[PDB]
């Protein structure tokens, strides 16, 4: 079904995105809180755009059961950022890196065209990653860098009690999403793009 | 016959048109729905001028059966642009790019001279391109840019049951056009010109992407 084809179709881009030097170094303990905070500030910019697209697409009636509002991260993340930066200073300091500009552009175009298939692609890439690789990131930020889990609420999802069950039901919903052949090709194309966008975000972080 | 000569005559200009950087990037999924919409806005301009020239030549009694009104794209295209842009706004925003200006000026001259042979060249370049490769382009616009199939009315011919039979019959109509040597040569040269105009349209669309 789609969940499987989705994983297989994105496999190359996904592996490339996972093995970014910046993300590899962050997770193995070679960086620090500062780099983690820079990541989270860029994430706040793109999650903000992502969830506007998600809100438009859910409102349109497409893929409603996938687009669980419990996954919303922008608000939790800003609080994480207030804690990492010691204040709301970051709101008027931060600016999208070149890669983040391109990624936000796509998420805004998706929102504007109310592109359901495209949005689901981007939703799977970010949220399924959060519920899997993100959990490793949270554990490591605390272990390697001594980050207080109070500044790691981003990785904690309220009223999601069991991650494995959640991820299995997500993929079942994907498998049951009604899509034309063109919509399904579009979803697959966009999912590859989503991994590449994230890889470029990591690449800019490393520069 | 003529349909064969046209293909051979215009093969250099034709390939250059098809392989423009704008169309290449468009078809590979490197641009976005905005770029598609820009394309269609420019197309609305030249199809409008094309179909005025068609109307004129048809009314004159020249190549009547070839100049099938079911081929008309301007109105269908306006409806596509209404859906793509989300309002009627575009009708007053849009303006011809430099190549579209030249392309339209030629079409307008062909209209006012009621130049049957040159009109047929432009009809061939545009509509047989639409009939032949339109389905590929429409498929790519959904695959890459999520374009609503309802906003691809341009690539659907309501009046036409089967595209294969139609294209074959179109080529036969070309072959059956009674043309003098002077008319045939004028048409062939014009058909290369038409491919060049379209290439230049794509060039403009690709500037600064």
């Amino acid at each position: 079904g789609l969940a499987v084809e989705l994983k297989q179709s994105t496999a190359q881009a996904h592996e490339k995105a996972e093995h970014s030097t910046f993300m590899s170094d962050l997770l193995k303990g070679r960086l620090g809180v500062a780099e983690f905070t820079r990541l989270q500030e860029q994430a706040w910019l793109f999650y903000t755009a992502l969830e506007q697209a998600v809100d438009a697409v859910r409102a349109s009636g497409f893929a409603e059961s996938l687009l669980d509002p419990a996954l919303n991260r922008a608000e939790v993340l800003a609080r994480d950022l207030d804690k990492l930066n010691g204040s709301s200073e970051w709101r008027s300091r931060i600016t999208a890196s070149p890669a983040v500009i391109d990624y936000v552009n796509r998420l805004e175009e998706i929102r504007d065209n109310v592109d359901g298939p495209a949005l689901v692609a981007h939703h799977y890439v970010r949220y399924l990653g959060d519920l899997s690789g993100g959990q490793v990131i949270a554990r490591m930020m605390q272990r390697h860098y001594g980050v207080d889990p109070e500044a790691l609420g981003f990785y904690h999802f309220e009223g999601i009690a069991k991650l494995k069950v959640y991820k299995d039901e997500y993929r079942e919903k994907l498998n049951n999403l009604e899509l034309s052949d063109e919509q399904r090709e579009h979803l697959l194309k966009e999912a590859t793009d989503a991994f590449v966008f994230n890889h470029q975000v990591f690449a800019d972080l490393g520069k």
